[PDB]
């Protein structure tokens, strides 16, 4: 068996994390994990709301749920948050970025209401996730990836697959 790396795909909802992670998993063999889906599957919530009519994700339980698998390596994690993940989990972190105009159209198409649209659009224009990533991990392993069109998705997949290949070689001497 090969020692495999762990990758974090983060960024504002709508930037294309899920589409990228799923394609990466299919073309690399690594396991893709959507944190939101995982919390829903294992019911890792604590608290509700009237605000957005959605249960509140239990960060500590999410970490406990994934730790053993992360320790073993070979996981692509997808989430619009990253400050609560143990720093040791990831070998590289990609913050997907989408032009505000493009992101708005995507989220609107997803059926986001005015409130959710504004909250997420400001999250992106304020570069919240990029800042969160740089504050949570060493800047040398944090990279912003443009994600506005199929062409950039393709460039991202290609660059990450090549990164994975080099990493596996360097860490399985
Ligand atoms: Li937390
Ligand atoms: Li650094
Ligand atoms: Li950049």
């Amino acid at each position: 068996l090969m020692l495999l790396p762990n990758i974090l795909l983060t960024g504002t909802p709508g930037v294309g994390k899920t589409t990228l992670g799923k394609e990466l998993a299919s073309k690399s063999g690594l396991k893709y994990i959507n944190v939101g889906d995982l919390a829903r599957e294992e019911q890792l919530y604590d608290g509700y709301d009237e605000e957005y009519d959605c249960p509140i994700l239990d960060e500590d339980r999410v970490v406990d749920e994934l730790d053993n698998q992360m320790r073993e390596g070979g996981v692509i994690v997808d989430y619009h948050g990253c400050d609560f993940f143990p720093e040791r989990w990831f070998h590289i972190v990609f913050v997907l970025r989408t032009d505000t105009n493009v992101l708005y159209e995507r989220l609107e198409t997803r059926g986001y209401n005015e409130k959710k649209l504004t909250d997420n659009i400001q999250c992106e224009i304020f570069q919240v996730l990029y800042e969160e990533a740089t504050a949570s991990y060493k800047e040398e392993i944090v990279h912003q990836l443009p994600s506005n069109k199929p062409e950039e998705l393709e460039n991202n997949v290609d660059q990450i697959l090549k990164w994975i290949e080099q990493w596996i070689k360097d860490h399985n001497s």
